[PDB]
């Protein structure tokens, strides 16, 4: 109910504000996937990203950190930690749901009101961000999409969003 499904490229430009939202590991490894497509585009977002895993490692697992894109004042990036490490040794996908959960709510928290490195470069109030993602989990870390969607369709009631299809 609160999911609207797009299919294209969620890094092609758009004229609107969005917090555009994908699933990190706590190594300072954006490497492959989405996150190396933010690194080559945001690559002073990818310097606050490392800057705050070299602070708090694995203990970021759960929570989620909102960042400017720097190049674009549209665009926010935000940053769900769900596992310690990337790539082919990532967490267990229930750890990697689990931390989906406890991440977006402290971004529904947020809202309602993370947010360190947003002062100085929000544009806009943080509502008027529509909130955006690729199907996350669904990738490098194996997790079927289908449920991280249930996990998504939980907070029916408080968050929309759109979901790219590649
Ligand atoms: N521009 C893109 N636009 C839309 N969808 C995309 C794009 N790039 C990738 N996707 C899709 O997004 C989904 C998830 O991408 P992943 O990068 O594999 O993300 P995830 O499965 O959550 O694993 C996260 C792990 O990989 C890195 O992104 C990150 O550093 C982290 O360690 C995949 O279906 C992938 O095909």
């Amino acid at each position: 109910s609160n999911i609207t499904y797009v299919k294209g490229n969620i890094l092609k430009p758009k004229s609107y504000a969005r917090i555009l939202i994908h699933s990190c590991n706590c190594n300072g490894s954006w490497g492959g996937g989405i996150a190396y497509q933010l690194a080559l585009r945001y690559p002073k977002a990818e310097k606050d990203y490392v800057e705050v895993c070299e602070k708090y490692g694995s203990n970021l697992l759960g929570k989620c950190i909102l960042l400017p894109s720097y190049e674009n004042s549209d665009l926010l990036i935000c940053c769900l930690f769900t596992s310690s490490f990337g790539g082919s040794s990532h967490g267990e996908k229930q750890s990697i749901l689990n931390y989906t959960k406890l991440a977006l709510d402290k971004l529904k928290t947020f809202r309602e009101a993370i947010g360190d490195y947003l002062n100085g470069h929000i544009k806009y109030p943080i509502g008027e961000y529509k909130l955006e993602m690729p199907q996350i989990n669904s990738g490098i870390f194996g997790v079927p999409w289908k449920e991280t969607e249930r996990v998504l369709e939980e907070f029916s009631g408080d968050m929309s969003f759109t979901v790219y299809q590649l």
